């Protein structure tokens, strides 16, 4: 006969238990019970955005700079559908988000309700279902806390990545008794290196003559930044990174080879497919199709492979192994640091980056977004500090970046936040800034404004020998108007000049900023050419 | 040793000998091969949107307004992805939309593609399955012609709905033998009513005291106006239309009961709750929430419940049915009058519809989006033209109004087409106005600009006591500046005489036209207090 409260409430109260800040999505009627709740607390903070795709997008984007648990919600039917890209995106990302949607109450299921969200309508948990780990509807109010544990168990365990829970309308207020748990109750530690293996890659390293770090994504799902400074800096072992994993290892740092891979440096082409490596350490890459340059033969080490990944189903699966560890990346790097030890053994898109790298202050996150910014990006910008370069290359989904850059700047609210997007990109998601605007977040987008789609248009050039554009605008789209009209201050920038003002203008304020910047369509960017050959 | 194409133009030739005209997407690497062969057939035509959600809607209103199917295309992942809640509307709404989705050459499969998008990946084809009548990879270039086929008997047959078709980049560009068949040697009729059913239709309605029917969206499907009416008149039963299957019936009509259910008018509610209806005939309604109000039981008749429905599976659903025909509306209404004839026995929202009564042509088709414009414009919009009201209310997804609408008017090019919108659902999809812009077509865009989420304020006010405010925006979107930013003209209007000039300066216009109207959010929809009680 013990206390009770509401289902949505209790699980808003299990949230709070996560650490959880935000809850980024839009209202429905049959959502509304979770906003009651939500209000009722005073803890965590909702968030009103423009699309349910862009909850979704800032509540990776909080995730991933928080490196807690994100969440959005969203109502029946077309809300959840809405939101199904972002969800898709963290699920290729690895990136813990939860997206709670409503459902229609019980007594109409398969009677044609409103936005039904059952296999009778918009089956919701079928739909999300290939890109979650788990994907479930609650199906009584005493359910409602076992579930929520098993869903951020799940988010955060193993190879982390989103949980669709759906929530019928009237289990939401029935009451249940108030039963919250620490989350050390209800899902377990991290897995670590077996003796064995750490011994041999000690040894293999001991014996080494070129070995190579290959770092990707990996080492921030896992935190292990510092642990690969040291192991890298411990035994002198060079350190290149995947695409996305940029800013897992200090570039402006002696050992850093930079990116391998799509919009790579030679220096880490180089090192890694000439030959001469030896040992090469693979730490928390997939080594899909841009980590690898298509699967590269040449990246195979000559004397061992060594691969550690928390997914043993990510090992050995495009390179055989020789050391395949099923471990977490940080257990790994610090069993390995103590063996060690205790052994005693327009303007150029270019020219707009190198500004953006003189004024961006060295504690700057950077949201990159897919299309030529990629290249840009990832080739051009030197990025110095763990994790400050956010970029989604799992899913590449356009304007990924464009809404992730307000859930980053609510996780790290005292450091800056920079967006760097095309203006395609920025069609398709830069409503959000009106979100910015509302809740007065600080975040800066630097639209690369070439009216139109670069990438397609140079695939047209190089592939089809222009026989065709659908790719240029007939007129580009004016985003300081847009900004205006959203109520973000706006700068165009024509000249490197007028950009270094601009971006300085911008970073000193103390709210969102956008600068459309004039680029030219044609130009080439970094690897473009290698990747049409 | 026949002539061959390949794969992707015997694709495109198929869908020529459909009729169709527009092909809505947004190109990608792995899609280049279908826009390549769009460009050298030069009949279909690509319209390149802003969103592919949005591509998806106006493949919607495309097939809607033409009653033929509509075509959008997406590129690998995300691109898909993003269309999943146009193509979930098209489900709900029994609209044959085709879906194209390019994945990634099968030589990767499994290797971690770019934008992997198979059961490795991101399963688009398990993600679309649970809202389309077929989704499916083709898996040879062999069986493009068979696949392309099925699927589109599988749209236009039956209940109509969409297809999923997800194409290899390899297979895309395989020689494959030419042939095209016309859409009759691959697909069938309609189904029809037995004699038997006639006859006892007809029995009842020649003693029936009270008689009344109840026309749904299945109207449309069938393109039965022409029967409807003449069968209404012949008979002098008087006829009542669901919320979507408004202007099925001219409702200036001396036979129009108006529309039945939610914002519906009380002629209607009166006669057929009152208990005196002795025979109904329900033809092309699934009879869910909004239909019946909530499935309130008065709506039972004394004597008889009649169902035509083309879905065997919707028919007995939520009332009991004494005669229950699995026909198409169109050939059981021409069954039925050839029988009888043989025997030969800010501004107030209610000022802005009423404006637009006292200007727009009679041709005008009227999209309404999704929010407190439903009840506006179901309630107070007299719709006196077959077809021209097109609302999605099987799904009510906001913003499918406001990118359905170009689709709308690119197949009745010469027709006024205006939609109805509310500024948070133009904040979801209002970016496709620069399609419009880009390609010159002349919808016009009225939003009711009411600073934020109307429908949700109301719910917040009137079933949770003003607690919190979820719905209004601190500072509401200038919709005038944003349509100058896209390219397109614009007006202010916060007087009844201001709207009256800007609708009328928009009419007039060949080129797109937003029409920013300022609405308070706490005005009560026709409707809502019902509702909410
Ligand atoms: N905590 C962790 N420790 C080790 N590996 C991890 C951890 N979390 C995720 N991973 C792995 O890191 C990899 C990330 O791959 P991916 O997201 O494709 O990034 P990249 O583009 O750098 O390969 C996956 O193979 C995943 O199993
Ligand atoms: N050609 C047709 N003839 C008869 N009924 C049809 C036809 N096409 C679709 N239908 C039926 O019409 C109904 C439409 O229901 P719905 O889309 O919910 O509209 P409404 O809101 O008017 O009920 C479905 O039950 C479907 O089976
Ligand atoms: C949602 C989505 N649709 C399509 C694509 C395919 N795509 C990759 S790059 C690109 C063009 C991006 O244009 P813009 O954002 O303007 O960038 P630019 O390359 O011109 O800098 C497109 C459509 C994608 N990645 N995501
Ligand atoms: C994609 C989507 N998200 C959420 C909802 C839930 N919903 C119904 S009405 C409404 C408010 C719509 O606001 P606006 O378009 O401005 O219309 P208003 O009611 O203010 O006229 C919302 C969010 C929905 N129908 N579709
Ligand atoms: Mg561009
Ligand atoms: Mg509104």
């Amino acid at each position: 006969s013990s206390k009770t409260v509401t289902a949505v409430e209790l699980l808003v109260r299990q949230m709070e238990a996560e650490g959880v800040s935000y809850v980024f999505g839009i209202p429905g009627g049959p959502l509304m019970p979770l906003y009651e709740a939500i209000f009722s607390r005073k803890k965590i903070q909702p968030i009103l955005t423009k699309h349910e795709e862009g909850a979704a997008f800032m509540a990776e984007g909080y995730a991933r700079v928080s490196g807690k648990l994100g969440v959005c919600c969203a109502t029946t039917g077309p809300g959840a559908t809405n939101a199904l890209t972002g969800i898709a995106c963290a699920y290729s990302d690895s990136t813990p988000v939860l997206l709670l949607t409503a459902q229609v109450g019980t007594a109409a299921f398969g009677k044609g309700a409103l936005q039904e969200s059952t296999v009778h309508g918009v089956d919701l948990v079928s739909i999300f279902s290939p890109i979650t780990k788990l994907s479930v509807m609650i199906p009584t109010a005493e359910k409602m806390g076992e579930m929520t544990r098993r869903a951020l168990r799940t988010a955060q365990s193993g190879r982390p990545g989103p949980i669709h829970l759906n929530i019928p309308a009237d289990i939401a207020k029935h009451p249940v008794p108030l039963e919250v748990f620490p989350p050390m109750n209800y899902r377990g530690g991290k897995p670590a290196p077996t003796i064995m293996d750490v011994v041999r890659v000690a040894e293999l390293i001991f014996h080494a003559k070129r070995p190579a770090i290959l770092a990707g994504h990996g080492i921030e799902c896992a935190k292990a930044w510092e642990e690969l400074l040291d192991f890298a800096e411990l035994t002198g072992i060079p350190v290149a990174t995947t695409p996305k994993g940029k800013s897992s290892f200090p570039e402006n740092h002696a050992l850093s080879l930079g990116v391998f891979g799509f919009a790579g440096h030679q220096k880490a082409t180089d090192y890694l497919l000439s030959g001469d490596v030896d040992v090469l350490i693979v730490i928390g890459s997939s080594l899909g199709d841009w980590q690898t340059n298509s699967w590269d033969p040449r990246l195979t080490p000559s004397v061992a492979l060594i691969q550690i990944d928390i997914d043993p189903m990510e090992i050995g699966k495009n390179y055989p192994v020789d050391v395949g560890i099923n471990a977490d990346a940080s257990e790994t790097l610090k069993a390995l640091i103590l063996c060690i030890r205790s052994s005693g053994k327009g303007i150029h898109p270019a020219m707009v980056v190198e500004a953006m790298q003189n004024r961006l202050p060295a504690d700057t996150i950077l949201f990159v977004d897919n299309g030529s910014c990629i290249n840009w990006g990832v080739h051009c910008y030197l990025a110095q500090t763990p994790g400050a370069f956010q970029i989604g290359l799992g899913l590449a989904a356009m304007g990924h970046a464009v809404a992730a850059a307000i859930g980053g700047k609510l996780a790290a609210p005292d450091r800056p936040v920079v967006a760097l997007v095309g203006d395609a990109a920025f069609a398709m998601n830069g409503m959000e800034i009106h979100t910015a605007a509302e809740y007065k977040i600080p975040v800066t987008w630097i639209v690369l404004n070439n009216g139109g789609h670069g990438l397609v248009h140079l695939g047209e050039q190089h592939q089809f020998d222009s026989k065709f554009d659908i790719s240029s605008f007939r007129k580009s789209i004016d985003f300081c108007k847009m900004a205006e009209s959203l109520g973000v201050k706006s700068y165009r920038a024509e000249t490197v000049e007028d950009f270094d003002a601009a971006l300085k203008g911008a970073l000193a304020m103390n709210t969102p900023c956008l600068i459309d910047v004039q680029v030219d369509i044609d130009v080439l960017p970094p690897g473009m050419k290698q990747r049409f050959d």
